[PDB]
């Protein structure tokens, strides 16, 4: 029961936000946005870049300075806020998820039943957190009184990705503000406009200025300026495992600011021979299509039983190619186009050599429409570990199934990658499940089910995935400076 | 690797213990403690009242004055202590395994590798909780600065059950020493000589006086004496459900002093036609006549899915004519006699019982030996809900096998009981096992495994079994009395 | 910033509430419910008694039953109906604040700023709870993966006081409901009219029924049916040291039901030679005075050292001299009358015994005013430990000034009680402040302040003013059952 | 007491440790570790490079593999390992302390008496929390079981200074081993004597082959070669700031491994006019000349009231000035030798740019003896925010007492730095003393005390002092990997 979208929703943000107020970049230079389904640009976009991150960075200062109005804010009246900002959000869901939609590219229909609905829990999750992460009374030796203070880290630099523009941008926001830090956000240049709006949102909650401060434009300009920034305290990224090898270079040699980071995978999804069948197709189709397959921990690595591969590839070709590729504010629409011409590119390359590479071609493979930045729903038969399909991240609506016999070999093949994200186990066996979900070396790793989220579990990713947890009690920690404080009694007593 | 045992320990200790010396009763009277295998008198004891409740409470209080050792010792150090206890445990670990099993009447080789590695194991495990059982700073309203201290709940007056002397006894002193209480220990009349050795080992160990009393003695007086004085500040109790009544009761008439309970059970143990033939089994026979049945948690209740009853009964039936019943000295011996004549009369009453009232004796149903409490391994077939056998709590080496047809069945079937203390069950499905684990109202529930304690896990039961929780981090909450502190500062900030 | 109140509120809500419906007393007897102010009947209310009680708790069980819309619903949107509930009281905050102080007497400015606060912030506290009190996984010895649940309490009987009709409500409703349990709630035959109307408000923000039942009626009879009702798992008490007793002997007589306490107490104020004089008479005069001396933590005992005695209590008596008594809807009125004609009684009897005991009567003593129950602001000096006036709890405006020398001194004479709810020290020394926040002997104490409660920071009594702690993450603790879950694993791994 | 050391111990080891076993550098070539207090080399120590670090990342990840010896192990053994390397240091305790002494040069008093100690504290701690740092069950949105597990983050680079070689040592083994990680570690070329001997005690305590691998060496070779090393999953770094970008810089280029910094500092003890004179005095001193000034927290900026700073400069030179310098082993040295001759001349230098610049020399400020590293106890007064020897870590025995007026101008002077590792307040009043601990940016704020480290408080700095935090339980962080198990359900019920 959704709400008839705004094909053609308003744009009324468009700018970089500081201090509660809208700057034009101080270069005056901006940036057009496009909308992936038509190709046309929407609107242009102010080009922030170091001088306008400056800019930001001492707003956000300012506004961390001792005796500030969210310094000496009370930690509940930071979740009420946290409240009134997600109450606003859901007051304008509808608009919301349609700018969503037109500048992501994802289904309407998506957008507002997932997206939204995800964000809406997120802020909220965290809200009830604002006045919970305690410290600690230690009870250590001598006669002294020891405790720990939870303060806020202080500056904190977030850069998000694409794939989910208001999601991400909830997923950082949340634990930051609930802990009392102050942000300083670089959103992707390929959907910026969603997240400004929040923006706008922000200031009418009653967010103090300077408190959460958006600066849109590139990575190599704005982005770094942020990373390398000398009065910047931490640094939080999700994107390319390139760039998060810059981010953490750029922390070391600038400041020594503390970093998190939330990068790519090419997570496993293991199909037991006494898996549920028809569950397992359905499930095993979502963990690598959703999104336009665009999602860090997606099941781009099908293992399938021996026994039972045969059916499942059968089965998955049939769904994929009833896959409704198309408009994605029309209801029907499964698949929206990827984000942008580069990835458009990118996605057909990594197609092309999979038939180089002697993976065989089930279904799909080509462009899905003239106009825009649409992709068949391809799967990939017969894959090998070699293979480039199955080591790096495409990105898109391409699935590879891979065949394995024993339990011993799978566990070793999925974990023989520099990934880590997540990972996923079906079967109706205890033992089996118990078995491989401690194996398996990944952030996340589901069973008998895929894209499993909820604010209350942390999201990570092992080895070269990441490092750092969001979501849950576990995201406060990266955004706390624990202090301890020791002081001299007269005669400790328990 | 089990060292020959001494088949009649010399008897050091026999008397009770304040203030790290030993005292006669004030009356000088004294009880005998009768050897379970033979039903002759191993020695007398000091038979402890209200008049010796009464020292042994002030010398606690004493020593948890304020600016007393106990009280100024650092908590790392307390750790230290027990950590010296449980190595002079180890030191006398032969001894004390035969002294166990000359009172108790267990087997030597379970008190030597089950009883005192626990025990062992228990000391160890809060040793390390001494110091680190952490209050909180809290993030208040206002200019203020708020925090818990974490503080002894104060004099801890601890009453124990016979069916694991040793063990039950350091259950209580790991969490209760860890987090700086006293104890005044009332342990069970039939097992009092293991417990007042341990009395010597812990002055030996270096704690100070009054730290810990202990006050061998019967119920209806020593018992009752500090569950009604008015200088106890907290009373835990393992037994009956009935006196745990009296106990509650007690504690309610006289100072309000908190209470925790753990009392007996009546746990099923659920076996699904998918399970393990062989493991199920043996694991079930181990359930219920482990600890010659005297255990609280004890699979009283063997639910056995049709389809796979007859085989079940029939190889249960095998196992239990197999079990080795004699001498509990003799390495062969896997079952000893019983604690005492009353359990003894009272476990053949319940056999009577169960054959009045139709449920069928497969095999066993009386006297095992001449002399001594020895009673044959028993089981019974077809049994019914309704029947009182299978509601009443044996605590002998009497099984129940009941027949059931569907899980939504054993669920309902299992949970229509006044206990709760735990449960089992026995499957291959992983939604079988999660379903099963989540709807039993039961405080443990073992999936193909029972009775495995951990020092790492909670143990208590729901309902009618009790209240509060013991083990693990849960262990040391009964024992913690909150304090909040506010206080008011120039200027709060986060 | 108050709004005008309606000095003759309407009253709406007077029966039982039940499955979140309205019912007479099976009796169709009704009680009536007098306005302390005028001492004239507001209304009759339906007087629930036994059998009443067994009405609400089969519906609570029914509403608790595995399966049921309230056990399925997901933890966060708990958080999100005690959301909703908060923002309905918000919404009718000036009649509630009225119909407050129509039913208990307090000044309506009081009601509106401080009760009603209060109850908003308590609600939405524990809002951010409902998904965030995690269980643990716990790495147990052997191959075997152990965790713990944290499942609701179950049918929760909570039995409150008169003198904070819907603070006490909330501080019952917010940690119970926040954890999924179900409530039978009997409120006090003189203030019923508050928690009735809230329970209207628990109906529109959506709660299904039989999670809130609410039985109005007397304590012998009502409340005593919820303390030995054989189908209520626990029951929370706020009230009076004789009937704790009651209440705790009747759950031991009973199904042995969990039960925590919040009873009275005499909580010490020291006042500290360097301590800011005029900080310390108005914050001594709060202490004591506040809710027409109806609070469990009063500073009855006024201590205050020697030097500086004459002038603290010249200025005390001026402070009280000038308290202004009168009718609670004037804005001007700082102390309202007494909650009923038998506490009106009793405060009388205790001034009169003061004067008997030689403790000298510096100002009032006597009855306010003609209608009504209203008595003026009394303040007894030179008062010494063993008058009465000095161990009982009087409930009143009545003021105990004592002298003292040395600061061990106070402290022995402040813990010399049976008494432990709270205290507190006034005072600019480091070293004071943590000796005495150390050695004082209460559950909570406030240095430099007085009365600061937050929803954040635990409250309640040791010895005999209580057991367990409401407020904070220990709130959550009684509401709690630890279920561990213990699963046979292939091989168990770090 | 202290027992007479051996001014002249015996090495018994000093080759590379891998598994278990002692192996020269691949490469044969040695390195000599000097006497600082006589400038005579000791002996010859396998200079380990890349090729040797290889050799025990490689052990180290075929201990870490999945049923290995050191995976498969119960938690609570891992504690009874670190238990017992505890029970072996403090056997070992007297050659230890002078092994110590003769490689470093601290007073060997100091050495048996305070790092000693803190060693055996240290590792008995932690000892406790093997089996205590629990995952969580998260109570998820949906039918599912969501819960974390807290594993071992891997193959454990630790890079350890040579200020306190055992201590160090242990601040690093203690966390890592306790969570059940591998480590590859590599002392100081200055000091690697006595952490080589630990080695031989970890192989006699039981640790599994690989488990702990100590690669004694240079910085650039192999220290680089663990920071960028391609299999190492975190990395642990203590020392200078100038490396520690460095190793950040290392970890990002290379597999984007955890990474955790301790480096050095400029820490403020601000002493207010009302502090207790001698004890300030005595505190300030320790503050700066404890272990040679060689200290990462050491008070490096006394920052004194003018109102009592002419008397506390004079009572500080006069105790500077008695301060006894001379060989180590002399139970009346106070201050040893500076470790080594870098240092040595780094100190002198700094000496020389305080005299440059304008500070006022009142004591000291040359060499202290002809042979060895010896520097007499330097003191400069009226020192300025903007000197270089009031803003660079001189790591030596030279002290700088500022004047200030205000404590707000106090707290700006203090925050006015790069680092942020420890401070400290000397005053009696309650208010100053929460204002400055609250609004001073350091890890540590000590209260009337200085240096006061607690196995049991966690140790980290702001910003350029590095990230993270060691000891207590916040230590146990950086060593865990958290992984989330999200399964379906068949109908999730609270
Ligand atoms: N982990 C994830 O969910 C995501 C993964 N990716 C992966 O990365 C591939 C390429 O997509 P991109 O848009 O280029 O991801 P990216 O990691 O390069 O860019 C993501 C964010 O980082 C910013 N950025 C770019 N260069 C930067 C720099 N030098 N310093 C600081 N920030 C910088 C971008 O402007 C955007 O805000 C995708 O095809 C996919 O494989 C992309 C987005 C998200
Ligand atoms: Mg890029
Ligand atoms: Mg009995
Ligand atoms: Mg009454
Ligand atoms: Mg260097
Ligand atoms: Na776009
Ligand atoms: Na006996
Ligand atoms: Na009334
Ligand atoms: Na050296």
């Amino acid at each position: 029961a959704v709400p008839a979208p705004n094909q053609q929703p308003e744009v009324f943000c468009n700018q970089i936000f500081i201090n509660n107020e809208w700057h034009d970049a101080v270069s005056r230079k901006t940036f057009p946005t496009v909308n992936p389904s038509t190709g046309e640009v929407i609107c242009q976009v102010a080009e922030g870049d170091k001088e306008d991150v400056d800019k930001a960075v001492k707003a956000a200062r300012a506004a961390f300075q001792l005796g500030s109005p969210w310094r000496r804010m009370d930690a509940s009246h930071r979740g009420r806020l946290l409240n009134r900002l997600a109450d606003l959000i859901e007051r304008d869901r509808t608009y919301l998820a349609a700018l969503e939609t037109l500048d992501n590219g994802k289904p309407y229909v998506i957008s507002y039943l997932v997206d939204l609905d995800m964000v809406l829990k997120c802020l909220r999750y965290y809200a009830g957190w604002a006045d919970k992460y305690h410290g600690k009374t230690i009870p250590i030796d001598g006669d002294f009184f020891s405790y720990t203070r939870h303060e806020p880290v202080g500056v904190c630099g977030q850069i998000i990705p694409w794939n989910f523009p208001l999601l991400m941008q909830a997923w950082k926001l949340g634990p930051a503000l609930a802990t009392g830090n102050v942000v300083v956000m670089k959103v992707a240049e390929q959907t910026p406009l969603t997240a400004l709006y929040v923006a706008n949102l922000i200031k009418e909650a009653g967010f103090p200025p300077g408190v959460v401060n958006i600066v849109p434009g590139f990575g190599p300009t704005a982005g770094a300026a942020i990373a390398s920034h000398e009065d910047v305290d931490k640094v939080a990224f999700t994107g390319s495992t390139e760039i998060g090898r810059v981010i953490q270079v750029a922390a070391g040699s600038s400041n020594l600011k503390r970093v998190t980071l939330e990068l790519g995978g090419k997570s496993p999804n293991i199909i037991m021979s006494d898996a549920d069948m028809d569950w397992a197709v359905e499930q095993a189709h979502f963990a690598l299509f959703f999104n336009q397959g665009q999602c860090c921990c997606a099941g781009s690595r099908t293992f399938v039983q021996e026994d039972i591969y045969d059916e499942f590839v059968e089965r998955s070709v049939a769904r994929a190619k009833s896959r409704v590729v198309g408009n994605p504010f029309d209801s029907k629409t499964e698949q929206g186009p990827q984000v942008d011409e580069t990835q458009f590119k990118k996605i057909l390359g990594y197609i092309n050599t999979g038939k180089q590479e002697g993976a065989k071609l089930l279904c799909g493979g080509g462009i899905a429409a003239d106009r825009g930045y649409f992709i068949q729903p391809t799967v990939f038969g017969d894959v090998q570990d070699g293979m480039t399909i199955a080591k790096e991240e495409i990105f898109g609506p391409v699935m590879q199934i891979l065949k394995f016999k024993t339990i011993e070999e799978v566990v070793g093949r999925a974990n023989n990658s520099t990934y880590g994200l997540a990972a996923a186990v079906f079967t109706k066996d205890l033992d089996k499940a118990n078995y491989l979900s401690q194996a398996l070396q990944a952030g996340t790793v589901w069973v008998n089910c895929y894209d499993v989220f909820g604010a209350q579990s942390p999201f990570g990713g092992y080895k070269m995935s990441g490092s750092g947890r969001e979501l849950g009690e576990y995201g406060l920690q990266a955004y706390t400076e624990v202090k301890t404080v020791t002081v001299k009694v007269p005669q400790k007593n328990s």
